[PDB]
């Protein structure tokens, strides 16, 4: 394939001819929300999940998404079919819109945006990745809004740090989620433990808690002390592109030897499993 | 006049053509900084102090500007003779440009915007405006980002409430600003207060705390608990458009009379004072 096509405001557009206007409300305030999915033969993965997400985040900042969701889902599967693809990232994209004072948002402009899936996507590396903790909060946390600042303005110490990723603790005390990633422990009794508060609750730490529950794992939804970290034996990440990935250090800590930890691997394999029998029912 | 042309990366572009690729990071990830100043007799105000607040809130996001500070000087000067006005509203915004991965910045987009002045800019009404107290402390507050979103997003509950405007409280305990103004409180013994820590150093703040000091008033940057509301007899805002804006209602307090107090009133007129001196120096 090749990406031919984007849709902005219910028409396909080429790539190249795929702009906003300046006084965009995303460019001038950063006001907007947004979604990534995958899709997997020729079908976004646990769709009306994300969908049902994007309107509740359109809500909280009282931007009306101007289809309904089948609508909505009619453009995103059209999108496929016009990019002839099977397998892709999809971005969903709710500005603030063409603001006439540079401040009230008026009716937004949507993007739906397309990309060859991932490289990286669920590589399920046995060798665990290294971050770093930081002291952050993050804004609205359970709306999915464009401000990614703080995440892209921590690349530089992260890889400086020699690190890949980071995780949030608020005010050094609350483990809560890295900028793209929900995050969970493994204590040595195999009770899984993730935030419950003050974090985005995403579609893949939902599948990953689901599936841990149905093998018969007790799944802790509370808040985390930052000195927790030292009761854990495994940590991983859940996002859309990495399904669940290992964590091998954090700051000054290995996990074990820094590779996979048992339970780490298994919800992995469930993960999978989840996405099989989604696909199954497409 | 009429607004002909923005400036986009160095480039004159009719308003109609200004636009960015749905690539840039300020749409996808709200990844980006910008200033506002005002032109009078066809100068902006206090540009050097604004320019200088551009290059470093660029700087914290790592974002090089494409041209030295005289380069963007003369493309600002250029675009006031191209749109032939001396009098307006000029935005600049830096954006974390055309990633390939929809997260690294890369070259930024440099974007120049004009208005007509606001008709509203130094009212400096009689009538203190009604504002209520929201708990909230912006992220990278010394930084000018396009992070506007709480602002944005109270726009409802500020109009529903019957408010104009909202004072940010740090925990509901630390008084900051608004998501667009300095604030200020003048004491019963005249003394003028305002925040030093956790907030952005409004050019305006700065030009009324020289101005107050040069008129000899006690003027205390420090932290402001809640509860000093209070112990206040005169509050106002700071802001480029504002000046300094009289206001007559906080919550459930009316500030005197609800009109202007008198320290107030004296810095409006210094304020004028310092722009009419700056406007002589040109
Ligand atoms: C703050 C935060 N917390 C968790 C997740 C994981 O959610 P899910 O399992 O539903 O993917 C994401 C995902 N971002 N995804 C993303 C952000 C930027 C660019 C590309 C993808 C996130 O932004
Ligand atoms: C957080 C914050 N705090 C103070 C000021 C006052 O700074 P100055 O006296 O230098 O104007 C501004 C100004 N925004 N200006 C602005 C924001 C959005 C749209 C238009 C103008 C601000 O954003």
């Amino acid at each position: 394939h090749m990406i031919k096509y984007y849709n902005i405001n219910g028409q396909q557009v080429p790539v190249e001819n795929a702009t906003l206007h300046v006084s965009d409300l995303s460019i001038l305030r950063g006001y907007g929300i947004f979604d990534y999915f995958l899709a997997r033969e020729g079908h976004p993965l646990f769709l009306d999940d994300y969908l049902n997400r994007f309107y509740r985040s359109a809500a909280e900042l009282y931007l009306e998404i101007p289809f309904d969701k089948a609508e909505l889902r009619r453009q995103i599967y059209a999108l496929l079919q016009a990019n002839e693809v099977r397998e892709a990232g999809i971005i969903l994209v709710l500005t603030g819109g063409y603001s006439p004072d540079g401040y009230t948002p008026v009716n937004p402009n949507l993007l739906i945006m397309m990309y060859d899936l991932p490289a990286s996507a669920w590589e399920f590396s046995a060798q665990g990745i290294k971050i770093i903790t930081h002291p952050f909060q993050r804004e609205l946390p359970e709306v999915k809004t464009i401000n990614y600042s703080t995440g892209i303005r921590m690349l530089k110490t992260i890889k400086e740090r020699g690190a890949t990723d980071l995780i949030y603790v608020d005010q050094g005390e609350w483990i809560r989620e890295s900028a793209r990633s929900n995050f969970f422990l493994v204590m040595p009794d195999n009770t899984i433990v993730t935030a419950d508060e003050k974090i985005l609750w995403g579609i893949t730490r939902r599948q990953v808690i689901d599936a841990a529950r149905e093998a018969g794992y007790a799944v802790e939804e509370r808040r985390i002390h930052i000195t927790e970290l030292d009761q854990a034996r495994e940590a991983f990440f859940t996002s859309t592109i990495k399904g669940v990935m290992a964590i091998g250090q954090i700051d000054d800590r290995v996990f074990g030897d820094g590779t996979i930890g048992k339970v780490t691997q298994e919800l992995q394999d469930l993960f999978v499993g989840k996405v099989k029998a989604y696909l199954e029912t497409c």
